[PDB]
């Protein structure tokens, strides 16, 4: 699974460990192994939401499986409860594309999943 | 809606105000409600178009419902006119991609659209 | 066709040329002109790959065709390839979304490719 989270909250303003909770909770919530957790978090972003420029953060998370109707909203509880917790951003601030990604569609490795 | 431009063009050549412009301009072609667009500016990126370093841009807008054939070639027409006039990008040296994104597979507020 | 790659790698580990090695790369390996070849790397980011901030990499690479399992891993194997001997990223730290577009979804030069 990949975890992106771009948003215009400063770098100062994101905890150390932040990348370390999100694959742990990650790992957690999709079943997969930490070892096939990847988190990028880009802050400093030039952004708005609604027009406004208050904290606001545009995410996706990319998984081989793991994505529904059911997981998609307990994956958005668990997001959005840590955005709002560790970087106070308002949930009705976030947005997070879902994509269930083919495994053929995905290269690693020099080779795909598939 | 959800819309993200990458561009090497510098961050002091984006004029003040571009970010309340897109969301506008979004709201009005898309006919969603303001307080449900999303944008993102990234200047000042290492990139290329057909090998060259002048400027370009690279950006994708996600949304539920409102993407399809003749709805893609107004925003192509609307967006690459303001990158034009405000970021001076030429047409030709933008790509857009158009992502219809299903209600269950977007996160906001906790929960997701679906 | 569009090739990102956000990396941690640090902007002075990018070597010269590197922009245009993709992309005359890209152009052999999905058979379409260079001009039509657009590359993005992104450097010095926050992120982390199975637990763990050792040199890593996050992609993706968008084409209208020219996607599919056996085209997927040829892909995989350049790029990686490509990233392992320039930018010193282990292979199994990389990521790579493949993603078919219908030409009718990418927007250039004021309308689509429809």
């Amino acid at each position: 699974p990949m975890f992106i989270v771009n948003t215009n909250v400063p770098r100062a303003s994101v905890p150390d460990g932040f990348l370390s909770e999100l694959t742990q909770q990650l790992a957690q919530a999709t079943g997969k192994p930490p070892q096939y957790i990847a988190v990028h978090v880009v802050p400093d972003q030039l952004m708005a939401f609604g027009g406004s420029s208050e904290p606001c953060a545009l995410c996706s998370l990319h998984s081989i499986g793991k994505i529904g109707g059911a997981q998609n909203r307990s994956y958005s509880k668990l997001l959005c409860g840590l955005l709002a917790e560790r970087l106070r951003i308002s949930p009705d601030r976030v947005y997070i594309n879902y994509g269930d990604m083919n495994a053929a569609n995905v290269g690693w490795n020099n080779s795909t999943f598939a």
